[PDB]
């Protein structure tokens, strides 16, 4: 129950940042498109909870780690704002700023 665990608050984040078999594995269970969204629903279900409108009160290293997640994946195939769509759309705030690095470095959805 949320507990210490290894450095601050993070869910095994290198894994999943390590490289893109996870991090697109991750991205690829967002769309909930089979036996991949329950997997990574420990996740994003702590994400959601944590990350963005879920926990505002919660210390504040948790959104570097988060950005420099978001600069990370952006890059790595800017699948991040795909995730987005199809979860944390709503919130519409915060990703805004993760969004906004975007367009200062190019690296955009790849809308076709």
């Amino acid at each position: 129950e949320d507990k210490y665990t290894d450095k601050y608050d993070n869910i095994n984040l290198d894994e999943i940042l390590a490289n893109k078999r996870l991090l697109v594995a991750y991205v690829n269970c967002v769309m909930e498109r089979g036996k991949c969204s329950p997997e990574g629903k420990e996740l994003k279900e702590h994400l959601q909870d944590a990350i963005e409108n879920g926990c505002k009160k919660c210390t504040e290293n948790q959104e570097k780690g988060a950005y420099r997640v978001i600069e990370h994946l952006i890059k790595n195939e800017i699948e991040i704002w795909r995730e987005l769509t199809a979860k944390y759309d709503p919130t519409g705030n915060w990703r805004k700023k993760y969004e906004d690095r975007a367009k200062a470095a190019g690296i955009v959805i790849p809308e076709e």
